[PDB]
């Protein structure tokens, strides 16, 4: 009496050439950093960082993403 | 006496070419910083950074993405 | 007696061609920062930053994005 | 009582930065060169060069001279 | 009493700069060059350059001298 | 009675820096070159040079000298 049919279909292409790919990070600097605190109070969780120089790097030879998602749903 | 098909059809290409690809850096500088703080009252979380410099570099050779979602729903 | 058919075809092309990507950055300054703080009172979460140079560099090789969303619906 | 106190301060710098130095991307290209020679007589001394390209960094120059006298006398 | 103090403070920078330094994408490109020669005669001293780019820099200056006395006398 | 005090503080720099140094993606291309040559007659010496690129880097300069004297005296 009833038929449901999920036949979707990808023959999708997510592609990359690149020639040289090169970062140069040359002398960076993170200066001089002080800090000083009298009588703080807190009253629920403290998270904390300090520091003269923070540096993330990512360089993927092809950074690509493919997300798919597929629901079939019944509520 | 019923029938739902769901067929969609993905062919789709998202590509580069890319020649070189280069980032420099050549130096930066983040200069002092400095904090001072006294008799502060926290009543719910702290969440904190303090530095001269925060670098964050991403050099993806092609970046590219593809999203897909695909829903058959019911309720 | 009832027949839905969802077939919606996709052929998309997004593309790039690139000769040379280059981006540099050259010698930049964060200058001094100071912060004082006295007597301050804070009744839910608290999100801080402090800092002399803050840099983010996304340079990708073809940043290329497809979005597609397909949805067949009965409520 | 008598005191004499000789304390100078020297925190100078003198810097000689001569030449090529800091650059970036230099890509001198020199094209192409052809010398067909026919039939011809010399007498006397040759000195010939030929080529695409001289990319010289020549410094005979850039040097320092600190000089720096100190004297205390009692006579 | 007698208190005699000699205290100068020197923090002076002489700084000397010449030739290419902080160039970006610097990019001379000669052209071609083509040289025929038939039948010439010579009776003396040749001196001879062919090429398509010359990319020389050349510093004989940029020195520095700094000449600096310091006396206290008792006589 | 008498105290004499000679501390004279020396934290000086005397720097030189000649030549090639910090350049970044320097790609110097000497290009074809073609020589022919026919019948050439040399009745006296010959001093020939050929090729695509003279890459020299040459530094007869770039020399420091510091002279620092000191004297206390009784006499």
């Amino acid at each position: 009496s009833v038929q449901i049919v999920y036949k979707p279909v990808d023959l999708s292409k997510v592609t990359s050439k690149c020639g040289s790919l090169g970062n140069i990070h040359h002398k960076p600097g993170g200066g001089q950093v002080e800090v000083k605190s009298e009588k703080l109070d807190f009253k629920d969780r403290v998270q904390s960082k300090i520091g003269s120089l923070d540096n993330i790097t990512h360089v993927p030879g092809g950074g690509n993403k493919k997300i798919e998602t597929h629901k079939l749903t019944f509520r």
